[PDB]
């Protein structure tokens, strides 16, 4: 059979990071559980390049201007919504989604998805670096094995 | 009347299947299904090509890749997603089932869907080669009917 | 005012039918429907394609390759989708209605919804030859009046 | 600050109108209405094309060849869902907008939206030229503002 | 086996139709609904002959008179009962549709029932253009059908 | 289209009234408004013929007799039923129907139901001149208009 | 048969505003939305003539000042009552929609009620250029209609 598969050795990978500043106090750690990921797997700092933009809704334009880069090899997106009283929050978790795997199909770039969707603040607090673990951390480790996978894959 | 459909030999035919890694315990067995319904029904083990992502999520590019060489006659999704405490289920849930079926439009190319959406781990189990079958060996019999349907109607 | 419309008179139209094999036993009675249908509005059953793919989830790859034949005027897609016990059901639903009418769009002819999205087994079985009538049957004359229609329109 | 509008003087504009006709008996009233918006407002009946069609599933494949004509202003689609048994509905009424929707971007050209999506026949009717006025009529008096905004903007 | 049937196509076809005014506005969407299916299907509307009668009681009476003409091949017989507060609607209702039945039998000839009997004026709505479609349409396909049937069995 | 009816003026109308006695308190106001409506719309009174029976059940024999006059153009059977203790009341509300019905039919003549069936004497008060109007004037004037059909249609 | 109707085009009207200032929050909204409707159809703003008065009570003694001017074509009455916890509320909603009616009969003139008659401060805001629409728009509306009709019909 052949089989293709991503390690999770970071060495010479380049990374995107585009990080939305709403609930930083969150977002924050998500981030450095991001880097942290990356550099103790073998990945440089100076091989990161972070992004910030003001909300979730703006993550995905960013992403795409991240993606196209031919010496980024994969981007992670980060941010943390949180459901309010209105179905504002429906929207923009769907279109920050369907935009970034969207453009992971037309670009055929690993995009990982490092953005909690929480019905309540005790959820996403949980998600950023406490009881159920940091999904920044999660979405890096995604994206050095996609990255990884697709220097045979692609 | 004009009749075309797929029979269920796999004699000659080359398979791409893209298996994540979370819920390993119950996607291991979804594959082992696949493999041996093309196997028993004629492919042979050389001809499928095995692609592990980390998650639900990466699955659609990765299938991408695959779906787009021209010796692959059809592409196996195969992943198991449980719902979780928030709706980040019906977010991966949702954009993996349409980057995997546009995709299939995009390359016209058949592209099964092998991937549990569970409310359970209970129904999940049931799912993947328990009580309720084995959705990967379902999966497989699909990409085998289509890739013979395809040789007369592509 | 110009005023287009098709008439129901079906000499001369050619169809090509997609339907799914999953829960046959109410598909078989669509798929009756809707060559009747054809036929006793002045279709010749020579004009008719049918193309079987295993489950409704494969429908649109094959009616898109249905669709772009020049010798096709219009597709019906007819297949039974029955709620289980997860939200399975939900993807595929959505998966299918939205290719089909995006296939519809993209190559500009008329693509028709036979398909049953059921919550229970009683309601795809009287909405398949009982007593809500015959959705295959239904499929075909929107698919003759559409097809009559685009003879000006397109 | 540069300011752009549409006025609601329709002299010289050209529409087209797509009306399904399952439920004609409350769409005929909101074809009275639209026509009547524009001839009141000053366009004239005879630019007006209405194209007819069974169902709202068929009502975009047909406003997508109205609206490609270079002699077309706006196109005002026109159709009643009333929502059934089963999940239908939400299929039919969900594809029909995302079809508008992505036409009037991808055509740059605006279309209205005259669909009304009920869950009862009551509220049907309520929108159908009884208490809560007429939806035909509003969605061509949207399509006047905005083919006029459209010659200055466009 | 002998096996006789209708097609569906009217070329040629002379129908009469007896149409009730009471419960006009409902009726009214009836016969709009029946010279469609009628014209729509082949059948020119010169050779259709319209009976008004006050209410359904009349509707047999008038309906002997057009099924004896000669150049006539079919009766469609349409109206709207609404059950009221007493008991009635049962007798005229029972009357109606005794009469009808007889007359077909006596006069050798296809007379189709669109007489709606509701116990509600929602469900007489229903029938009559909105949700559950057509009764006028339904009644002149079968006498269509009907007609073309006779033109062997008769 | 053949578009066949009957006006509301009576001139030269001649009209048969059979009405029963029982509950005459009632019936003698239903007379009352069948020969009102006669003259104001120009019938004249001289041509009128009132013949009284005992109860409803036998009206049908008397209108028989009636009906078969070369000089009565249609005949209004008015009466008056309220039902009682016993199933009485069912037997001869379903005779009195069926014989006026049968009898329009078997004469080929308008035969009107003035018959008021009333499941409680409130009821027949409603319908014998007070808040649900009089329905010996309604049964005459459908006799007015069917006379003056059935000069063309006859 | 004749028939009057007026369009709705503005060009060369003028109309009289009349304004009350108590819930100036909703009357001013209500002004914005009938200057809009008269602007955008047409109408020059300076062709209105605005009068303000203090209270709803105080609007019909200044409408009979701005009807009997012979350059003004309609007059439009503009305020927003809201139910407090006595019967004034009713006494100042009788007199002035009273007093209305009367001066549009006395001066033959249209004048139109753009005043707001609620019982909650909600319902008020949802009349007022949200979620029921604007009633100073609609009443403007009513006025250009209407102040066309006279033009033949006066």
């Amino acid at each position: 059979m052949q089989i293709y598969e991503g390690k999770l050795t970071a060495e010479g990978l380049r990374f995107g990071i585009v990080a939305s500043r709403f609930n930083h106090a969150l977002v924050d750690r998500l981030v450095e559980g991001a880097i942290d990921c990356i550099v103790r797997h073998g990945g440089r700092e100076e091989d990161i390049t972070l992004v910030r933009v003001p909300g979730s809704w703006e993550i995905p334009v960013a992403a795409g201007e991240l993606a196209r880069k031919e010496d980024i090899d994969a981007v992670i997106a980060i941010g943390v919504l949180i459901r309010g009283a209105t179905p504002h929050f429906d929207y923009i978790a769907s279109e920050v989604s369907k935009g970034l795997a969207n453009l992971s199909l037309e670009l055929r770039k690993p995009i990982t998805f490092g953005v909690i969707t929480a019905d309540t603040l005790e959820q996403a607090i949980e998600r950023a670096g406490t009881k159920h673990g940091n999904k920044g951390w999660e979405a890096a480790l995604s994206a050095i094995e996609m990255a990884n996978l697709f220097k045979s894959l692609r």
